[PDB]
């Protein structure tokens, strides 16, 4: 109807492409995805409608909570005998007259307990209810809700007060928590009923098993079209092919004969070393058109195909695959990690293929057929004699699992993901697979030890994975990267995340989880259904889910998958679509303005450029579009009226806009009265996004281990192709800005923190400096200098502009070299700043911080591994990630690692360590 057409227009504006473009995609996988995904949409809407209005309020305003209620000892020691002082505000009279009520209560208090105490202090005024009616009709703890003053953050669930990230932050930073008491009905009325409507597309020979096909794999290469090249630069061309399971070949590569580029017609049946029943479920045909002019081979275009379609059917008949351009840094002739499926641009090289025909629809076997076969294999193997078992190292006799074997398996499991498992160890792991069930964490290594080109082994692995004990969400995440293409394996990983991944951790790891969707074979899978359900049942997850997917819509490798996924999100997210559309339009106006300043007005004064900007922004359509919406950096932050006098074009290349909005919140003064965001169009912000995530994780590790090293992982969000937002840090200046001699910085902090507050400032400087020193050395971050190092007024040091990481200077560098300026502050003025107790203490923070990250090395290795899928230049292979194996000295021992870290610091600083 009329309502549907309007919804399609809204969805089209949000995703940046019209819905009709999907309707004309004839691929049944695309159409089946659009229809079948609506199950998740329905399920999510039903959970939100379950406890209306409360459950709808929990979707819109989910509790911003820490994963564990348990508090670290040093954070508990900041409290006054485990008690927190909280200020509770009440707006009385419509002239918004504010009334504060300071409460001293236990940190573990639940919001309703906090509301009751505030009522008691309010009742202390009309002290007639001291004894008589002391209860005050339950003291209406369920008629009110607590809100964070200055932003749209609510305390709707029964968590201990300290578990809310705001209060934990207030405790850690020694800040007074300011909460606003609000009526429940006042919040519920704001929330509309999102009555989800199903779209109009919801309304829309013989079969033989794969294993009953006694035949080797053959694939016919017919010809290519749109092969437009130089026959001066090229002598002859051929099609290179291979059969892969992830990035691992399942047999040797097969090439066609050489043909001139003038007539690319092979019509050749390529014969592969693989029995059709031994084809694993995630088996793919990887191909490329190459040129040869010793001789020099070179890929022209590449393409990957799943040998089984989304319905478990083995590919048959004729097929045409539109190829992709070679990405720079392609070492092999084939690109097996690359995207599977046809290039959406049909004006690209197009190879015509033909698969075998068996006079019937060949389907991958049912789990009952796999279980029957696995039980057959296990029982047959159990029956093998001493001599028979002797014929293979992949066959082990029972009563031949010594305490040495068990301890060797445990030692192999502790090894990092980037550690090579030798063929000897692979046979060993596989032969002892049943013992491996008792060490659940060994699963990634056992899975890499399986012969994926053997149905007998894979069928048994399937049964082991089915009854495999649960592993930690962080351990499970590794099983979703490019090394693990099997759907049974990935399904187990998703099931671990479903059971053990909290909303806090899902938000923290959302960038990785969105990335690994790209390594899925099909549009409809367990992972996407897990992510979409969570996005549609938690608006804080949904917000970033949308922006992460929207930011990569310009990439044609993921545009269809992300487009279709975004469409399903927008159809079911509810009222938030209209709020996202405000953000989308505000960003579009900013992209369009910044493009005009880079193109049209590049060669103009800042004064002149600002004159154009102010004139253009003050147009009624622009002015409205650019004010009165939610911050894409943090949607709890409302961006009110634009303070044009506070806005400015920054004197940097890319011409970033320093933007300022009023905070329209009633109690904006208690948090921040103005929201300052940097809009940058020109720079790829994905590397900074990853570094900022990692920095936050590193900080969390140190804080839990009782190491108070304060970091500053400021907000950074990529919203498109080299476009995004950066959070401004209030009251901070670069080392260059301070410099107005070596004592300049120390004197500046003395001036900013005189008297009894001086010692706290030096301590905060040293602790933050120690954290950044260790973080930057491990991650191989871009060279530090006076303009990319910043210091807050309170003494908090932090870094900006990461840009590059790891082995970017292509022999392990120290990005943050502590000049005498930093050392003088550390040593409280002392000239001999190396030979001081303050420096010795600072070194011990660096050593403890270094080793703490060494302890969590598999996490960081895994987080980087899951990000190989994104087209980041600095993160293109597992050898790039191997930089953190060097900086962390993983092969070396803990004491040898400290000696390594010390040596690097000693050489960089020219003594001291
Ligand atoms: C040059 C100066 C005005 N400045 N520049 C950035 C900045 C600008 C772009 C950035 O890009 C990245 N990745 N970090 C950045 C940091 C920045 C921040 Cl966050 N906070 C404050 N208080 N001042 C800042």
């Amino acid at each position: 109807n009329r309502e549907e057409k309007i919804l399609n227009r809204e969805i089209g504006f949000a995703i940046g492409m019209p819905v009709c473009e999907f309707d004309m995609v004839k691929d049944p996988e695309v159409q089946d995805f659009r229809r079948n995904i609506l199950n998740v949409c329905k399920e999510a809407v039903d959970l939100r409608d379950l406890n209306s209005p409360h459950s709808r309020a929990m979707y819109v305003y989910p509790p911003n909570v820490e994963s564990s209620p348990e508090l670290p000892k040093h954070i508990y020691n900041k409290l006054d005998k485990g008690q927190i002082i909280v200020v509770i505000w009440v707006i009385v009279s419509p002239n918004n007259d504010k009334q504060k009520y300071t409460l001293k209560i236990n940190h573990d208090c639940v919001p309703e307990q906090v509301i009751a105490e505030a009522i008691r202090k309010k009742t202390r005024s009309m002290l007639l209810s001291s004894e008589q009616l002391k209860l005050c009709v339950l003291e209406y703890q369920g008629k009110y809700i607590l809100k964070v003053c200055g932003c749209d953050e609510y305390f709707l669930e029964k968590y201990p007060l300290s578990q809310y990230k705001y209060i934990r932050s207030c405790i850690m930073l020694g800040r007074m928590p300011n909460l606003m008491l609000m009526a429940k009905e006042s919040l519920y009325s704001q929330l509309p009923m999102d009555c989800f409507t199903m779209p109009s597309y919801s309304r829309r020979t013989s079969t033989k098993s794969l294993w009953v096909i006694n035949s080797a794999l053959r694939i016919k290469i017919l010809c290519a079209t749109y092969v437009n090249v130089n026959i001066r630069d090229i002598d002859k061309i051929y099609v290179r092919t291979g059969i892969y399971h992830g990035g691992e070949p399942l047999c040797d590569n097969v090439n066609t004969q050489r043909v001139p580029c003038s007539n690319p017609r092979w019509n050749e049946w390529l014969n592969y070393d693989i029995y059709i029943p031994d084809l694993p479920r995630a088996a793919r045909l990887c191909l490329s058109i190459c040129s040869v002019k010793k001789e020099e081979h070179c890929p022209l275009a590449w393409g990957n195909i799943n040998l089984f379609d989304y319905t478990d059917t083995l590919v048959s008949g004729k097929m045409a695959l539109n190829l992709w351009p070679v990405p720079h840094g392609l070492e092999d002739l084939l690109n097996p990690i690359g995207v599977t499926g046809s290039n959406p641009n049909k004006e690209t090289p197009c190879l015509e293929l033909e698969f075998d025909w068996f006079s019937s629809v060949v389907k991958f076997p049912d789990m009952s057929v796999i279980e029957e076969h696995a039980n057959w294999s296990v029982s047959r193997e159990a029956g093998f004699s001493y001599s028979h078992a002797g014929l293979s190292n992949r066959l082990a006799r029972d009563n031949e699992l010594r305490e040495n074997d068990k301890e060797q398996l445990k030692a192999i499991s502790t090894r990092d993901p980037l550690s090579e498992i030798t063929e000897q160890e692979k046979d060993f792991l596989w032969s002892h697979r049943h013992y491996c069930v008792t060490i659940p964490e060994i699963l990634p290594k056992l899975l890499l030890s399986v012969k994926w080109n053997s149905r007998d082994e894979v069928a048994q692995m399937y049964c082991l994975v089915k009854d495999w004990p649960p592993i930690k969400p962080e351990q499970a995440m590794e099983l979703l990267d490019c090394n693990y293409p099997d759907p049974m394996v990935r399904g187990f990983a998703v099931r671990c995340l479903e059971k053990y991944l909290t909303d806090d951790k899902l938000s923290q790891y959302l960038i990785q989880l969105v990335q690994v969707l790209k390594y899925e074979q099909y549009l409809d899978n367990l992972l996407v259904r897990f992510l979409l359900k969570k996005a549609l049942t938690n608006q804080r997850i949904g917000h970033f889910f949308f922006w992460h997917l929207k930011s990569e819509m310009h990439n044609k490798t993921v545009s269809q998958r992300f487009g279709l996924l975004l469409e399903s999100y927008c159809r079911a997210c509810g009222m938030y679509l209209k709020h996202l559309n405000r953000q989308v339009e505000a960003m579009e106006k900013l992209i369009n303005l910044t493009d005009i300043l880079k193109q049209e007005k590049k060669d103009e004064t800042q004064k002149v450029q600002m004159k154009f900007l102010v004139e253009q922004m003050r147009r009624p359509d622009f002015m409205d579009a650019l004010q009165g919406f939610l911050s894409p950096l943090n949607p709890a932050h409302q961006l009110g009226n634009l303070r044009l006098e506070e806005c400015r074009i920054m004197s940097s290349a890319k011409r970033p806009l320093w933007l300022n909005w009023e905070n329209p919140d009633i109690m904006s003064e208690l948090l921040f009265q103005n929201n300052e965001i940097i809009f940058k169009n020109g720079d790829d912000l994905r590397q900074d996004m990853l570094t900022l995530q990692i920095i936050r994780i590193m900080e969390n590790i140190w804080q839990n281990q009782g190491l108070d090293l304060r970091m500053l992982p400021y907000g950074c969000l990529s919203i498109g192709d080299c476009v995004g937002l950066i959070e401004v840090v209030r009251n901070s200046h670069t080392i260059m800005q301070i410099q107005c001699n070596s004592h300049t910085l120390h004197q500046w902090l003395k001036d900013k923190n005189k008297g009894e507050i001086y010692d706290a400032a030096i301590d905060l400087f040293t602790r933050s400096c120690a954290g950044y020193c260790v973080a930057t050395f491990i991650l191989g971050i871009g060279d530090r200098h006076n303009s990319n190092i910043m210091v807050k007024d309170d003494g908090q040091l932090f870094h900006i502009d990461f840009g590059h990481f790891l082995d970017h200077k292509k022999r392990e560098r120290v990005p943050f070299v502590l000049t005498q300026d930093f050392l003088i502050v550390i040593s409280k003025g002392a000239q001999e700043c190396t030979k001081t107790r303050e420096f010795e203490r600072f070194q011990e923070m660096c050593y403890k911080a270094y080793l703490a990250i060494r302890q969590h090395a598999n996490l960081f290795i895994n987080l980087f591994s899951m990000m190989l899928g994104s087209g980041m230049p600095e993160l293109q292979s597992f050898d790039d990630i191997a930089y953190i194996r060097k900086t962390l000295a993983l092969d070396k021992t803990e004491q040898e690692a400290l000696e390594y870290f010390m040596k690097q610091m000693n050489d960089a600083h020219h003594g001291g360590w």
